[PDB]
């Protein structure tokens, strides 16, 4: 029973996945392939970065991540595979997943596979890691590798062999740090009473918006439920609702709700109707909170 | 050998299903997580019902339908579980599925869990119930539920405890029949010679036209396979064939067929062309049919 | 561990794919069932060919394909089941798929099973086979088919006992090969020395540029890699690059390159920007290629 | 010099504005016909008397306005021609138009001619009558109208002839006030200390947001220039900014300017920016303001 | 008070019809220039040829028609000029336009000038000729005239000459009828009962739908009004509505109504709604109707 | 027989053309109005100045160029008039417009008015100017203008009073050379062997490609008819077509034509058939040519 949860830029309208998971099945025949998503834009990395930070807490220890968009295929470039130090809590509250108390995770215990190209960089900041290697070995990619099709040769192929139990410290060499690249992740700015920030993704298919105004960032300022907020969007649009849990708290259909969405970000949305579908509001967007 | 079947409105453009199926891969180890479909306009539970009610007579015994929209997310409200009675038979004919004379179901042999808000009006309409319980254990829910995810904590996590074994009378109280939320279904119509109903779905990726008039709506009015019928829609747009089982017996490509849909339901095509979507013809429109 | 690949017009909006699954898990209660994509142009049998000619040296040997465009549903038609002969190498090279040196697939390994109106024809020519076969038979497809959903009878259906291990050869009748329907794929002609083909795809989400142009039609017009190219769509747009392993190669973001696709064929790009939905580029307009 | 001004439904896409034109041209050798505009909505009636309401103080004396949405052409429904009694002030502020101080028109000096269904609502109301009459005669009127276009039969025709001097009493028999239609305008209601209208207009090309809240509403809710208001468009989109003058008032580029329109109605803005285009704001949209 | 009538292709969003119109006041100071359109499909000249056709009978006797779609702009190509013959009576009815009896036209009492690429087909077909020249003398056309702008060169400049009082007989030599280059106009065709012809325009704003089976084709067919007729588009899509003069005989508000336009021509549309928009009609569909 | 020619960004509608034709036949009753356009991209100077600067020599002299997009409406700037020196030969040869020669205007014949925004930047550059004076009097413009609707009072209103005879010197003070705001022009850069510029826009309705690089850059670099060049687009379009006078000297429709449009610039289109549509191309593009 190992599992690969698969987050890729290959689309669903041809056979590429297909491929993939072929070559999963033909390297770890037990193993079963997670879909987690295959949409993301090609080539945005900070994008696809979110659809993988959360993922951990959800799944069982000795899960494998085979994260990739991979603009820089055939080339020298090599994927990086690594082992996280925190399985890490998550959501509103900050919890572990699952029924009950809900399911708590080792350290140690997820390896990510992907293009060294930062799309790891909140995987890495938000779960740290004890150890990152090149893959570079022959035993888990191939030695004359497709040029266009580095998430399968690079990522996919690897992963099966990493899920199959091939030792990680296997695939090539140790990376230092300073050699993992990282996109920058731009800061949510203290202006006065406010938070400044930016809408990080529309919530589809619901159209809720999410910004990247953390319930940490909220908190030292001393923002929790009840606060009446003055929420601005893209620079003219101060809603104002307090901070609810959840949608129907704005009370009737199609209220305004500010609440803390499931990933523990300050989010914007109405009560059972959508809030960025009929004014074609977007990400990246400002977003200002304060009270 | 336990299987749950998923069908929700989270969408395939983020990793919010993967969540789920790790948690169920967590608590059930030996599931096969089967993708119903998670496209459905949110919040409509009428539409999320029609991908839902078909389904048992095609899946093995014991399986579990964790079928989930949940606009009242976060609020005192839980979920229900039911063991259904007959798993009926289906399509035009009305019979068992598979190779030869088909798989006949043993009764009482498949769990549907929901949210207790209308999607199952059409499961317990058509294949009846034996038992239905109230999702409250924190045995198989969370002590701490996410507020804006009831779909994964009241519904994705208490179906892999049910397909891990533990008892449905277990999950919480017993429901009386009342207390079950149920949605009105719109009767057709019978208007002198003509039976007036709706157009329930556009059948996408072809473009066929779906009615909510049932084959016993139509042996009810002596209506057979061969009969000449004028089918009317928006009020405006009518049209004339003979029904027949199928597309090609339209004719030529392009042609009208009115046939009976694997569903059960009459229904309008163009013979290996599209009807709906060259003219936009939409759910909710009209639809009056008569010899 | 058997596997059925299985490549559909049938969407992901309802479901329609769900319930052959359901019925391919109760008749081969072992099975992986891997999704190919159900995305494809309802009834474009060429397109369909594409999504399922390329994949069998990626999977493990004894995979069937459940491979089915099916517009002539509710006829007499039935399918054709065959045994191919070579997993045949692919590439922009011609290779193995996987780690190493490639894996190699025995002669005769895998099944395909799909209607009998031409899906399979690309499969045939690049692949051969040793045996084919009507598929006929009750114990493999239903006494009583639904008219309006062949996909499932008559290939989701029998394809679950192949996988189970039900003799081939037992589905019914050996076609001849005039039997095996087929299309025409138009050929790569010759305006004096330059190459005349087609867009044969845009390559989603990317947007590239995929034309029916292989590289042996390359190698016999002596165009190699490092040739500069003039390549014009639609018979005015034109495009100058030379002939690269991939998409870097060009240079800057946004820069033209022209290289050889994953599949093998003459293909045109934005290095990590896209080239077709800026330009509204299409499937089938015309390609030509000079030195 | 006779001047009609002429403003339907007919667009500018084929030739029936010419075709009305050249009668009127045939009938009124002597005549300026000016174009109001031929875009509105065909057969809304409110629409249209907003592009005619404002017209007479710009007009030289004399003038005739053709004014004509007409979707009971063809029928026994005859046209209403009036002379309206006080040309009467418009603007922001309430003012004569034209250099130094204006040009002050003598009453009973412009003749509208019209169908009698509601389009001159607003233009009785804020201009009154002298007198109105039913247009019969076959002096200015076909004797065997065209059934289809009444516009140009009922409107244009008998327009030219009032231009050209015929006796306005001379078109038919005298219009009691009961006889001439009316469209209710809804009134600008009070929630509270709330103005609540409506959106009545998008102010193309610009995209600026004209309410039907008029100054006089304003004035009487006490609300000066210079007052702090909170505008809510559609019950979900707020929108903060000073009454003000003008959109430069606003300041920086994009900025929101809340302001009194050339018509005389709080309207909303972004400064030298579209504000409907990108939010895709819509007439009919509610509007509320707030001190 | 001579007319220039002017109906091109030049649009309206760019200063190319002012150019047009400051040379004809130019030459001619005493002119009126009437805009037809400008909004025509360029080199279009069966749609072109729509908008001029029925002109003649509305306007004053002297009237050029000025009229230019110039694929072949800058080539040897010259314009024609032709004095018509009959101005023709016109509508559902055959009528002269006006006012009373409406208004009788002389013979030879207008003139059209425009490419000789067959834009005048239908305009020499119902109203005849005296007399036709090419137009080549300099002294009505540019010794050097502008290559891209021959609608300006060779029919603006010219129409404006002969406004002027320009000899006619001198813009050029003779065209003899062969000469003149024709469009072919396809028939309307019998089909036993039925007329089969074609949907020749949708009537915009309004999106009416029109046929070019005209009124002479009905009353040979002996259908008339009060008619009960079935009428077909697309062949696809038919209805069914009585033959009424007008829109709001077909009762409410979106009822199927069938009629002949202000064209002479049978016609289909809804009372007050729009019938082509909804179901995106389109000119070139197939029309059949029969009682 | 004055003349106004009338270009805004006003729209046609609604009647604010309307209001400014109406003040503009009050003010001078004898007047022609000619509409340039009212379609132009609202605050967009520098396309509102294409539309204007190759007006005067299509016009009798005398004639009076009111142009206005006045995002500054209802501040204290005041518009400009101003009589231009050389009414300019214009075209892809430079030449008179008429027939014959042509019509040669005299010097000092044309007044502008417009808003000091930097509108009449290129009629200052192209036609010089031999005076220019603030607007500034109340006997020609409104002592309380009307905030939002500076381009009636500051334009359309002292246009007519000039058309009128209203002496150009009493309507304000002399304004000196810097007073008068201009927008950067950017230049067509030598760049080697090429000139390099941009796509100035597209010419609508026929979707034709016009650059900024002009006749008398061409010439500079020895390009005349005939010269076999490369005209890039967008970075990555390398067309190559010889500079041919018109469209139909590429030969069949469709084809590439390279050319010089009616205002004297290097354009490219398609021979009858649109360039930029099919392919979204769009004005700002780069735009690079070369022998
Ligand atoms: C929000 N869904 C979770 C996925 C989400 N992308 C996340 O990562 O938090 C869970 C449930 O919330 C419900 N939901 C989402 N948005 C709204 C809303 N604005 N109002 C009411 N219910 C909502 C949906 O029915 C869905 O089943
Ligand atoms: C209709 N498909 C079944 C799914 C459908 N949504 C249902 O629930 O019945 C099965 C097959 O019918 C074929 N089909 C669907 N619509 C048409 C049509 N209008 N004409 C011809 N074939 C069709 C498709 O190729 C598809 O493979
Ligand atoms: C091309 N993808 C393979 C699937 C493709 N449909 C095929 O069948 O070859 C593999 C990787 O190439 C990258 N890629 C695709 N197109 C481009 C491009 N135009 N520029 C740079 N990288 C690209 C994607 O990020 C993706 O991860
Ligand atoms: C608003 N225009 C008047 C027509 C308007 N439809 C009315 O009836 O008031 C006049 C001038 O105001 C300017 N204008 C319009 N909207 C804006 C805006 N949002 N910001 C700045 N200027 C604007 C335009 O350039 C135009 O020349
Ligand atoms: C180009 N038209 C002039 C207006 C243009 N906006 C200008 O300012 O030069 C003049 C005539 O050229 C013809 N024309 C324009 N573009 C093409 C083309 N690409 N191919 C053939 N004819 C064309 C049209 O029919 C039109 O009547
Ligand atoms: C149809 N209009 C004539 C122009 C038309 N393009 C023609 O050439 O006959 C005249 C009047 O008929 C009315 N009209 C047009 N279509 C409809 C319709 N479908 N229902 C009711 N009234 C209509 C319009 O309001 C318009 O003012
Ligand atoms: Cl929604
Ligand atoms: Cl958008
Ligand atoms: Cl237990
Ligand atoms: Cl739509
Ligand atoms: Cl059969
Ligand atoms: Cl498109
Ligand atoms: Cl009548
Ligand atoms: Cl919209
Ligand atoms: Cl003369
Ligand atoms: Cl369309
Ligand atoms: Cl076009
Ligand atoms: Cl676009």
């Amino acid at each position: 029973r190992p599992i690969i949860a698969f987050m890729s830029d290959l689309g669903t309208t041809d056979d590429s996945v297909a491929q993939c998971k072929g070559l999963m099945y033909s390297i770890c025949p037990d193993v079963t392939v997670v879909d987690v998503c295959h949409s993301m834009t090609p080539w945005d990395v900070e994008e696809g970065a979110r659809y993988i930070v959360d993922l951990p807490r959800f799944f069982p220890e000795g899960t494998v991540f085979a994260t990739t968009t991979y603009p820089a295929t055939g080339t020298t470039t090599r994927s990086v595979a690594v082992r996280i130090k925190q399985a890490a809590k998550g959501g509103a509250r900050g919890q572990w997943a699952g029924s009950g108390a809900g399911f708590e995770r080792a350290e140690g215990s997820y390896i990510y596979i992907a293009p060294n190209n930062g799309l790891l960089t909140t995987v890495l900041e938000e779960h740290g890691y004890l150890e990152a290697y090149e893959v570079t070995s022959p035993k888990v990619i191939p030695e004359q590798p497709e040029p266009t099709f580095y998430s399968r040769e690079m990522v996919a192929i690897p992963s099966a062999h990493l899920a199959a139990g091939f030792p990680l410290s296997e695939v090539g060499r140790p990376l230092e740090d300073h050699e993992i690249v990282r996109f920058n992740r731009p800061a949510v700015e203290q202006d006065g009473e406010a938070l400044v920030g930016v809408v990080s993704a529309i919530d589809h298919p619901f159209g809720n918006v999410w910004t990247n105004i953390h319930r940490t960032d909220l908190e030292k300022a001393g923002i929790g439920y009840g606060a009446r907020l003055r929420l601005t969007l893209d620079g003219v649009l101060p809603f104002e609702a307090p901070l609810t849990p959840t949608f129907a708290d704005a009370g009737e259909i199609g209220n305004i709700a500010i609440y803390l969405n499931s990933r523990g970000y300050l989010s914007i949305a109405r009560n059972a109707a959508s809030l960025a579908y009929p004014y074609h509001l977007k990400e990246g967007m400002s977003a200002r909170v304060e009270a």
